Parts: structure tokens; sequence; C-alpha cells
């Protein structure tokens, strides 16, 4: 599997189990888009700390996300991010660890996919037209998913490579979303 040398596991002592979870949940993306991730020198670094532990993302620590003043929120309570490396905390994979998410590290991998493998395809004129139309359906006045089309892509496109039950509710919730998803992988 290219998942052995995209996938960095911890040099230091890591949650075996959750980890080998987490690298199975990563399968549920196509092999010739996870090769294609590999080759632009993208690495999906799960993390057994806070993620602004790792060397590359150690300069973030201290430092307030965007929209956040005034909350106590830094990077340093951020379960995942997604720049030219993927790192994603390990046991913080469901929604409700730290971001609201389906699945952290499918959709963390799915952003780097939509910048570097897809020439920001969640930008063009076909994908704005079904974000406006179907982000809201289940994401309105979140200020993220419905107001970012980076976000509705990463997010419907979890929807779609989790489950057959996650993927079902999609094509029945968001078609135009299902339609488009499915066309891609
Ligand atoms: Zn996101």
């Amino acid at each position: 599997s290219i998942l052995d040398k995209l996938v960095v596991l911890p040099s230091g002592e890591y949650n075996h189990s959750e980890a080998a979870a987490m690298k199975q949940r990563l399968e549920k993306i196509p092999t010739s888009i996870l090769d294609a991730l590999y080759s632009k020198g993208v690495k999906i670094k799960l993390t057994q700390g806070a993620i602004t532990n790792e060397p590359e993302l150690a300069y973030l620590k201290g430092v307030v996300p965007r929209g956040w003043e005034g909350t106590g929120l830094t990077w340093d309570d951020v379960p995942g991010v997604s720049e030219r490396v993927v790192a994603v905390r390990i046991g913080y994979s469901e929604k409700g660890k730290g971001h609201n998410s389906l699945n952290l590290e499918i959709h963390e991998t799915l952003h780097a996919v939509d910048r570097l493998v897809l020439n920001e395809v969640s930008g063009t004129d076909e994908f704005i037209n079904i974000f406006n139309k179907e982000a809201s359906v289940k994401y309105k006045g979140d200020g993220y998913v419905s107001a970012y089309p980076t976000e509705y892509f990463a997010e419907a496109a979890s929807l779609y490579l989790y489950s057959d039950a996650t993927r079902s509710d999609l094509k029945d919730s968001m078609p135009l979303t299902y339609e488009f998803m499915a066309k891609l992988f």
C-alpha cells in the first residue's frame, strides 16, 4: 500500500491500535489520489501529541487561528491541519474531538487533494454552483462548511468516501454534490 510510505507514524511512542484504525480509514480514499498526493511531497503525519509538537508546525505554537480572537484558542488546540503536510492527532478522528467533521483524517487529507492534486476543483464554477445550491442543507449557519467551498468540498467528499451509509445520506440530501463526487472518485 501507498499508505506505508505516505502515512508517517511517530518515531516516539504512540497508540498502536488507534493509529492503525486511522490508517485503515485513509484506505477509503482512492489509491490513484493517494499516489498523486505522495508525488507532490505530501505526508500524512499521525501525531501522538498536539500537532504543533511536529517540528514543521512548531511555528504555530501560541498563535490564534483566524476568526478566533478573544476565545483563548491557539493552534496548539487544533487537532488537524492541511498545508503541504497533513497532520492529524491520534484519537481525535470522531466528530466532537476538537472539530465537527465526520472524520478528521479524511477531511484534512481531502484539502491537500483539492489544492495539490485537483487544481483547486472546489473553486471551479461547476463546484461553486453546487455549493451555492446544496451546502445549506446540512450546514446552514455554521460559518464554515456553508461559508467556504473548500470546506464543503472536504466535508461532502468525506460523506462520500467514509461509508455506504454516509454516501446514501449524501445521495438523498445533496444529489448534485453526490453526482460530482461519484464522477470525481
Ligand atoms: Zn476544513
